[PDB]
């Protein structure tokens, strides 16, 4: 004889939390909450072994299981002083299915089992007559559907028949008298559709419900899942029978919700609402207004104390802030639902640190209690009072890109571009978005799309900028031609507020505060930095940018793109354009002399800004089409002659000879430095000259030179030869030798496939996962937009591979180069400077393969630091 | 006591061929030729162990080695009836160094050791006085240089002093009296530069020479090599001392050369020349004209018989045709040099098959006796009589691309393009060549470059077309402006003949014969096909092309590029252009209906032409920029409206929306079929409709559908879904189900890295090594020309990676996908259709990794068949 029924009640549980296998997911959870002393209404759980015996007994209850169940019902009846079927003191039950793991095709929950004409009459004496009858029709529908196999549409048919006959649109506007008549119609659907009438004996209703739960396990919907997921070794589903409690049984009863701490600020104070003589539905429906918890304390003192004690137990056992749902039924507090409560970014760090000071959790735990998105909220503008506008929220979409923005609405990109140039903050609103308007999106303070998703074009480009965005908000329809949003006709030009962190879109101008520092945040990040394994460098090409990086925690610079160090002045581009068009090696060397001071000065500032940290400078890797002006080839070629002074026929044939079909795979990277050593000699001279000058002013310079787009060790060996030669010249000309390192980019697939050859020549690798992703997938980053959305929406891709690292494909090359590289050169250092360097899931993969550091934009360093810490916990 | 000197003579050898370790390379060879009974002048070899003992004895001859050497000299003296130093009957010796393997920095050969005033006087009595003195100065120079360490420039200084004083340019125009005076000047250089005079005792000269050979082994030039190549375990170099023989000692003596069979035709007849009373130098210098061997037989009968017997021994031992060098000295035949003789393509197969019929070699050996280039000669036009023009050859460069062409000279590409359109055969001659004129090179019948190489732009594009080319001919200087070749002022327009197989450039019109079949060739290739392991399919998009392939031995079609099946008619491109510009899915489907008949008809012809063989059709993979006309965007857009009838404003914005920055990585391959299933549905419909129609006419159809540019298994699964759906429609509409296969291209690196995922979905892989090479290296095939030559010439690359498979990089992905694919799908078939499919070294790599077949252009199938056979032997 084996036990198959396990009762649970406040402080008393026959099971335990570790028995997921026997009681199922929820059943073991109900035992857990009960054991720790939470006020859960009493009930019982029929084990999964019982379900198996039911199968092995021809889908008939096994021997003595029913007597075993009745024993448990008697326990529940005694704890509640109610009994099944008694109109004076009826026991109503919930029936829930649950396996050892999430499972589709399982039987749905059935509420208020134990109702019938007699019982419902009694219930109407404590609740409204409307509630009792509305609760009866719902049971008849759910029961007839979930348990008797009657399609839901048969009941709903008789419902819409009455609504149309009465002439009303909403269910809430059917009178209690109507619902009483509607009850009898539902009872007839049983006869019409099955020839068997609704069973009125609660015990009969329960037996049928127990069979249905076991039956649902062997359903086609269920078997179809378990076969797909290759999951063997499950006996069945458990049945969870629990007593129903109500908050509308009089003035001694009520329903409320709370977070054990404030979810916007993190204050260690209960935070919630409570409504006397009502149900949870009445709260969120808006039929009536709740009241702050304080009210409960002053009118239901004993119930409030038990609530306070319940909340203490929660945080003591779950070691975290909890979002709960409770109801007081005739002065007895009952715990219904609890779950870790959603927080704001600010509230996450506050609660994380407070619980550490409280000795409730350690720092390691705390580091995984603040999501990278939580931290992201703190790195961006924020709304002063998150809940002060709760009354003005008109819809809530997806939190595409965290942040907060406010501005006037405009329905096109060009006009969002017109409105920025005139001073104003623009909110771009379009049904969807495509690469055809990346410029207009770069002007708008915030973005909002009707059709979209976490991997939409709006969401991906927005996150790459840190720009606020709310994507995929089904509630909007956006008329480009008509210029109105119908969520309420929202005019073009009206002030709209967007919360990219909660997905909320809000009416009117809202108060905005800047990202500020706090002692909690400062303390939190210090924990992350101590536990961290990966160093976090920065991608900075400007002195001012290096400064911003170091302020954000950068431990150095892992990539200084030398091609992006000429956008500031026209004198700089006119200098660049002098070389691109150079044909005579005298004119080429002349243009390089014109460039030397610019490169040297910049490098000096960068070294000064990164005083005492590593600075990895990368040799040229130019986007030519970026350096040539807009217009006709008529308009464009005139400007080139206006800088260069080459003959107009000569400047023409040069653009001819410079254009490429595939520039991303063309004359770029080291292919330039090798074809034109003069170019590399100039750069390497500016570097060392700067290094010496700054060293002489007491600056600690730790320079690294880097060769881009290498696919062969011979390419790398070539540029190094050029470097070492220039190093001797500068160090001899200036009278100081300076220690440096020389390494390579690993952004070509061949470079990973033969990394062992390249490691014997290089002092460090850094993966350029932009090109490497482009080369591995054969996706042009400029042109990928022509099909990426079709792939994402059709399940071909799960993420924008240029944003989230492809671990199976791209990641295999990274894991390959690192292993081969370290095996061939134990002193090799390995890092990253592709965009994936700042992406959390990517960072975790990099710590996994044992990289030394990661590098990312200055604004992304903090997130990379937290990601680097979360992975080692 | 260990033996360190090993004599050799006709039929008598103390060593053997397998003693390379002790006698060195040449020493073991001299023992080999002697053992088999060849008429090699007698000599001896001082072992490599002797050299080691010399080192371990402070660079002094070890104990008794000298007595051991003198014993060997006595043998040589007795076999020749000459003795060192005897003016009446002098023994002259050659001293040669030789290790167990090729070795730089080793001592050079020294000839005519044993000369002095007395001996040289005697020698002048048998040769000319000029020869004796010219031979003396040469010994003094070589000996003083190689053995005494006197720089060669000191002797040559006194030589140019006399030439300038006498006033003559060439050495051949110094009288014997001059050379006699020049001898004494060389003897003084010994005193001036060393204070030690020339040693006159031949035995002293030999001892010094033996020391020099041993010394050279421990030279800096030598040690620098062995250290580079990580080659341990060599004791030293052997010394090879051999008797000198001369063919200018009177009318009983002479010098000749022969191939044991004809090198142009393969006839089993000796083929060579012979000159009485002369030296090899007199032959090739042109001072005197040789005579056919037949002459030797009739005036030196005994010497000729011994030659005939020597040649029989050669072919009997070496089992191959031999190119030899012999001299008769006073009626004794002496064998000097032998080596496998170079043949023509025609001569290779003739000799290969004849030796099989003779039972001299088996078929397996014969298959490796015909180089892929030999066969290539037979697949192209050829010169009627290779040696009839030997008198007209003006220079010989590198055999870039095998073949033969004749035409008038032109010094530019545009004018070679002007001359083809007017009917004539053009020979393009430029110093070098670049991608700027691939069109002009496509017109010229032959190509000739002054500066180039086997990996020049001329040679690579020429081989890709099968077009004749002779590259890197230093003897030309090519004045573009002046229009003359100075090799002789060659005018523009003059008839020039080019032999791309021998690198010979020839004066005037030459006779050309077409590639014909022979029983030898037909028999040879049947051997190759029996032994072959890989099947050889063809890349054919046209019925006529499929025919040409099957005539060349194609076992099927491994790649039918569907994008190249619309170049024939204007009605076809106007149909294509209808779809590219389609925006309305009604107009898109309309354009597809216009295309269906074309695709169906073509497929029908292809199936018919490949009746009973596999045909692998590949879904669309279009080069858009190829389908749009030349001119301004003004001129171009008018034509699009002239086909489409779209509004001129609408056709404008469409080109805008269709252009790409990197089309090779853009909207192509399966990304089209997935974005526009209509396109794939049309193609797959034309395929099956054709398949059924031809099947109904008794044609055996074995169709395979193929998805291009896949990087994910989801991409592949998508198109297959479209295929299987259309297959049902056609098979139901026409009332016949037909067996087919569906597979994928493996041309994206990610597809190889996760091949196991793609193999569970595909029935076969074929590596597209064009894109895969492009993706792996990050080389754009269109734009790579901007730096590929700089890489090749600087040692960064050893081959054009798009021509020769990169085995370390690209090959790793191929070896990876195949292993993973077969492990996940044992029924998977793997092939190739990139250009590397027809390249011999690549084919060997593919048989290595165990591929099922290769595929290549119709004209390249025979070479691929021979390559496929050579690898398994
Ligand atoms: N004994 C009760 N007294 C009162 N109200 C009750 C009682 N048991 C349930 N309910 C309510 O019935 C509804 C459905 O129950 P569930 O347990 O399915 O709830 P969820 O957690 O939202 N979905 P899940 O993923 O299936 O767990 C909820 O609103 C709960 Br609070
Ligand atoms: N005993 C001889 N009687 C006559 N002439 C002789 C004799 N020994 C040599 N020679 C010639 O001297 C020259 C140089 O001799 P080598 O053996 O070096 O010749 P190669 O094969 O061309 N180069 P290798 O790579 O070093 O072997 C050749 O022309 C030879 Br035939
Ligand atoms: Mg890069
Ligand atoms: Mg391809």
């Amino acid at each position: 004889a084996k036990k198959r029924v396990f009762t649970f009640g406040k402080g008393r549980s026959e099971g335990n939390k570790d028995m997921k296998s026997l009681l199922g997911g929820k059943g073991a959870n109900l035992a857990e909450m009960a054991s720790i002393g939470l006020s859960v209404p009493p009930g019982l759980t029929i084990s999964t072994e019982a379900c198996e015996e039911y199968q092995q007994n021809g889908k008939k209850l096994p021997p003595g299981l029913w007597d075993e169940i009745l024993e448990g019902l008697r326990y529940v009846q005694k704890e509640m002083s109610a009994s099944l079927g008694d109109p004076s003191k009826p026991l109503l039950l919930s029936v829930r299915s649950g396996a050892a793991i999430s499972m589709p095709g399982m039987m749905d929950t059935v509420l208020n089992l134990g109702l019938n004409d007699e019982v419902v009459a009694g219930l109407a004496g404590k609740s409204g007559a409307r509630f009792a009858y509305d609760s009866y029709r719902r049971f008849l529908d759910m029961f007839g559907n979930v348990v008797m196999g009657i399609p839901h549409s048969l009941f709903d048919e008789k419902l819409e028949e009455m609504k149309a006959e009465k002439g009303v649109h909403l269910d809430t506007d059917l009178t209690a008298a109507d619902l009483k008549d509607l009850v009898e119609q539902y009872k007839n659907v049983y006869v019409e559709a099955k020839g068997e009438k609704f069973p009125t004996d609660p015990k009969k209703q329960l037996e049928l419900a127990v069979n249905a739960v076991f039956d649902s396990w062997d359903s086609p919907r269920a078997n179809k899942y378990r076969s797909i997921n290759q999951i063997t070794g499950l006996k069945g589903t458990a049945v969870n029978i629990q007593c129903m409690v109500f908050g509308n049984m009089g003035n001694t009863s009520g329903t409320g919700v709370l977070f054990t701490r404030n979810p916007s600020t993190g204050e260690k104070k209960l935070y919630g609402e409570f409504l006397v003589n009502a149900q949870g539905e009445d709260v969120v429906a808006g039929i009536r207004t709740p009241e702050d918890l304080a009210t409960m304390e002053t009118c239901m003192p004993e119930a409030y104390r038990e609530l306070v004690e319940n909340c203490k137990i929660l945080e003591r056992h779950y070691k975290d802030m909890m979002d709960i749902e409770f109801t007081v039924q005739e002065n007895r507090l009952w715990m219904l639902q609890c779950r870790t409560g959603k927080r704001t970014g600010k509230g996450a760090v506050r609660i994380a640190v407070d619980m550490v000071n409280e000795g409730l959790i350690d720092t390691r735990t705390a580091i995984k209690r603040v999501e990278t998105q939580h931290l992201d909220q703190l790195l961006h503008p924020q709304f002063e009072n998150p809940s002060a506008y709760k009354s003005h929220v008109v819809a809530t979409g997806l939190p595409a890109s965290p942040g907060a923005a406010v501005g006037q609405v405009v329905f096109s990109a060009e006009d969002a571009e017109t409105w920025h140039a005139q001073g104003k903050s623009a909110i771009l609103v379009r049904t969807e978005t495509s690469p055809e308007d990346v410029g207009g999106m770069h002007a708008a303070a915030g973005i909002l799309t009707a059709r979209g998703g976490m991997t939409s074009h709006a969401a991906v480009v927005a996150r790459g900028w840190g720009k606020c965005c709310v994507s995929g908000c089904a509630d909007i329809r956006v008329n480009d031609d008509m210029k109105v949003l119908t969520i309420r006709v929202i005019k073009e030009g009206d002030w709209l507020s967007l919360n990219g962190s909660t997905g909320e879109v809000i009416l009117g101008k809202q108060l905005l505060a800047p990202p500020a520092m706090s002692n909690d945040l400062e303390t939190f990040m210090s924990w992350a930095d101590q536990v961290r394994r990966l160093k976090v460098m920065a991608n900075a090409d400007t002195p001012n940018d290096a400064l911003t990086a170091r302020n954000n925690g950068a431990q150095g610079i892992g990539l200084c793109r030398t091609e992006h160090m000429f956008f500031a002045s026209d004198e700089r581009i006119k200098a660049v354009r002098k070389m691109i068009m150079a044909v005579t090696p005298e004119q080429r060397k002349a243009a390089l002399d014109l460039l030397l001071p610019y490169q040297r000065s910049d490098f000096e500032g960068i070294f000064r800004a990164m005083d005492g940290l590593p600075v990895t400078i990368r040799l040229l890797d130019p986007p030519l089409h970026e350096f040539l002006p807009e217009g006709d080839l008529e308009h464009i070629v005139n400007e080139l002659a206006v800088d260069t002074g080459m003959s107009e026929d000569e400047i023409y044939s040069k653009i001819e000879k410079l254009s490429e079909v595939n520039p991303m795979l063309g004359f770029r990277g080291c292919r330039l430095g090798i074809s034109y050593p003069e170019l590399t000699e100039m750069q390497v001279r500016a570097i060392f000259q700067a290094a010496v000058s700054m060293n002489n002013q007491g600056v600690t310079v730790i320079p690294e030179i880097m060769v881009p787009l290498v696919g062969t060790p011979q390419e790398l060996r070539h540029q190094i030869g050029v470097i070492r030669g220039v190093a001797a010249n500068v160090f001899a000309e200036m009278g100081l030798t300076m220690d440096y390192k020389v390494g390579t980019m690993i952004e070509i697939p061949r470079a990973a496939l033969i990394a062992e050859e390249i490691a014997k020549e290089a002092e460090f690798f850094s993966f350029g996962t932009n090109d490497l992703t482009q080369m591995t997938f054969g996706y042009s980053r400029d042109d990928v937009g022509k099909f990426l959305q079709i792939y994402l929406s059709q399940g071909i891709l799960q993420h924008d591979p240029f944003e989230v690292l492809d671990q199976k494909g791209v990641g295999q090359l990274i894991k390959m180069a690192t292993e081969k590289g370290r095996a061939a050169n134990p002193n090799l250092k390995v890092g990253i400077c592709g965009e994936h360097g700042g992406e959390p899931s990517s960072v975790a993969f990099f710590d996994g393969v044992g990289l030394d550091y990661v590098s990312c934009s200055p604004f992304r360093v903090p997130i990379a630091r937290l990601a680097a810490a979360q992975v080692v916990v």
